[PDB]
């Protein structure tokens, strides 16, 4: 498989769950400043075999994601899937949110955005009635097209963590790497040049938050400066693209041809990852784009529901976008 996979033994999974419950018992909230600081140290008490996997798998050159299977989730204890992300911090989902943050802490520094789900660090992915054909993760009937998370921003995550609270009908997350086996060197050269526009996605709009950082989003949408799609090593490039929000620099037809080719090659090599209940994936946001297949929402209380978190290897890389001393990014 193009991702690195780990399956917890029932004993390891039980121990991890017990640790997260202990944290849920001792701290007021996952996003509080206290638990943000402690989680990386508390995570040192997770099962050793898991810590070894996370430390090694992160350093391998190839995987598109790190996938951990086998966290128990009791649907009766969990309760119904929320109708909106606003009311999605239910008691039943609370221990699993702490669990996600513990796992996340093994990989880097977690953060949120001031313009996304009210600045929450642990966010929710679930279908929202009336929003089936939007370009955000609360869509359903319309496929969520492939993208680098927060492609518009230089402070975008290195890893995106997704923990499946439930997914009864096996709806697939989509993934693709750099199509290096098919890109010719001329097209590759052009993708490495600063000749592309990448605007902020709809999740950063005021309409997708509850009733100053929105100024910076407006500027990124109105006046995007040319950037490259590929960076770093030519034999293993890092990727920055959004299928629905990328464009060539104005009038640049060679850049346009390279992006058109890239779209075609990514469409053709897109593959599926089904996060069953209890599965956690940490997607390498520099090696891979991701999305989610179209699905018919239920709206009966058992819709697919994920908890999500953004992770950077270095929080100081984004200090320009710090609001205060919080873990919430944004600019004017
Ligand atoms: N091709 C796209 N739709 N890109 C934007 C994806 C939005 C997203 O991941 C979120 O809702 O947080
Ligand atoms: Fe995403």
């Amino acid at each position: 498989r193009p991702w690195s996979e780990f399956r917890l033994t029932p004993a390891e999974a039980a121990a991890a769950a017990a640790l997260a419950a202990r944290c849920a018992q001792r701290y007021d909230e996952t996003d509080g400043p206290e638990f943000l600081l402690d989680a990386p140290v508390i995570a040192h008490e997770l099962p050793r075999r898991l810590r070894t996997f996370m430390a090694r798998a992160r350093l391998d050159a190839w995987p598109h994601a790190l996938v951990v299977r086998g966290n128990p989730v009791d649907d009766a204890a969990l309760g119904s899937t929320p109708v909106h992300w606003r009311t999605a911090r239910t008691p039943g989902s609370r221990p699993l949110s702490f669990l996600l943050m513990l796992y996340a802490g093994l990989l880097g520094d977690v953060f949120g955005w001031a313009t996304q789900q009210d600045g929450r660090v642990v966010t929710d992915v679930l279908p929202i009635k009336g929003g089936e054909h939007t370009l955000v993760s609360s869509s359903s009937r319309q496929e969520l097209g492939w993208h680098t998370e927060d492609a518009f921003s230089p402070y975008r995550a290195d890893y995106v963590g997704l923990l499946s609270l439930r997914n009864p009908d096996g709806v697939a997350t989509t993934l693709a790497g750099v199509p290096l086996d098919d890109l010719d060197e001329r097209t590759l050269d052009v993708l490495f040049q600063e000749r592309f526009l990448i605007r902020p996605d709809d999740s950063h709009l005021q309409v997708n938050n509850s009733t100053v950082e929105f100024e910076g989003i407006a500027q990124a949408a109105d006046r995007p400066e040319p950037v490259a799609i590929l960076t770093g090593h030519r034999a293993a490039p890092h990727l920055r693209v959004d299928g629905d929000f990328s464009a060539p620099a104005e009038g640049d037809e060679e850049a346009a041809a390279a992006l058109g080719t890239l779209r075609k090659l990514i469409d053709a090599s897109l593959y599926e990852l089904v996060l069953d209940q209890g599965d956690v994936a940490f997607i390498d946001n520099r090696r891979a784009v991701h999305g989610r297949r179209a699905f018919q929402p239920r709206y009966d209380g058992r819709d697919r529901w994920l908890k999500r978190i953004n992770i950077t290897r270095d929080l100081h890389r984004s200090r320009k976008a710090w609001a205060g001393d919080s873990r919430v990014l944004g600019q004017r």
